[PDB]
């Protein structure tokens, strides 16, 4: 399996050493984690995003995050989830391996590019279709929000990026000892509401304002419920506040589709063992025009045993190098 021909260039004081297939690299972004160039991929005809990781192996914590990110991106093979087009390194061996470049579809426009009930059915459907997939591999997104959702001109949607707290599940904000995949359904619920109404559902000015906004809608959780969704400290905090009744949704969402309101009632609940799952949500009558049980696929199993392991920098690096070397590009 021959090494492509590489060429070097310096753009905005960054070195990019890339296979010749990637042309007309144009700087598009920078950040603590890497720099990004938009490029033309001459092999596939696609416009791509090439990300050059920034100091991928500088600490243990960095080397592990690099590995995690590559393992995740390599796993995702779904229409509604960002996948990995390519990963490469100019290194010819593990000994010279210092730099990692990740290539994905070039996205540009996120959910907030909204410049209509049927569009919201389609958009929310796609998010849930991707989450069904992600959750089936026992992966939790944990911070889903409009900025992490790319949408093209045909309203076709992808989940990215596995910092606002407006969409975060209460059991995360309250630091519960345990939580499940349905934290992501809370977030979808907040996203759906905003698409239906055109306003942020819980626009808290800070953490405590956010909590109080939430309680005002859903009502104060009873003893057994609060205990399971909160840290010991947060449990005592909530116990100190005045109790709130549950509001009737659709006094809140006046004029939204009644099925939409019904689905929201099932997503925006504090009890994460009662909160509707991605799979169950896809079969809700709100998505009757979109739902197809034989076109909502699930994921291969994803091995996260590395997450419990404390390894040295060189071990994280070597595992990462193994995954670069073993990568097999998607059909295209």
């Amino acid at each position: 399996q021959e090494r492509p021909t590489f060429y070097r260039q310096e753009l905005n004081k960054t070195i990019w050493e890339v296979p010749e297939r990637y042309q007309n690299l144009s700087p598009v972004g920078s950040g603590a984690y890497g720099s990004v160039c938009a490029a033309f991929d001459t092999k596939t005809g696609l416009r791509v995003a090439v990300k050059k990781l920034s100091r991928p192996f500088q600490s243990i914590i960095h080397a592990k995050r690099t590995y995690r990110e590559l393992r995740l991106l390599k796993h995702m093979k779904h229409e509604n989830v960002i996948g990995l087009l390519d990963v490469f390194t100019p290194a010819r061996s593990l000994e010279e391996f210092n730099d990692v470049y990740l290539v994905t579809h070039l996205m540009g426009a996120d959910l907030n590019n909204i410049v209509t009930d049927d569009h919201v059915q389609f958009l929310i459907y796609q998010i849930l279709r991707g989450l069904k997939y992600i959750h089936s591999a026992d992966i939790i997104h944990r911070d889903l929000k409009p900025s992490n959702l790319a949408v093209n001109e045909d309203c076709e949607l992808k989940i990215l990026d596995f910092a606002t707290r407006w969409y975060r599940a209460p059991e995360i904000m309250l630091n519960a000892m345990h939580y499940n995949q349905t934290v992501d359904i809370w977030s979808v619920g907040c996203i759906m509401a905003e698409l239906l109404t055109g306003r942020t559902l819980f626009p808290g000015t800070d953490h405590i304002d956010q909590l109080k906004l939430i309680l005002r809608l859903v009502g104060t959780p009873g003893a057994e419920l609060l205990k399971k969704i909160s840290s010991e400290s947060a449990r005592n905090y909530i116990q100190s506040l005045t109790q709130m009744p549950k509001m009737n949704f659709a006094n809140v969402f006046i004029g939204a589709n009644p099925l939409a309101v019904d689905l929201l009632e099932k997503m925006l609940v504090l009890d994460s063992d009662k909160r509707i799952t991605a799979a169950q949500a896809l079969a809700h009558a709100y998505f009757a025009q979109y739902h197809d049980p034989d076109d909502e696929p699930v994921a291969d199993p994803y091995d996260q045993s590395f997450e419990s392991r404390d390894l040295l920098i060189d071990e994280w690096k070597s595992l990462t190098y193994d995954e670069v070397i073993s990568f097999v590009p998607p059909p295209l």
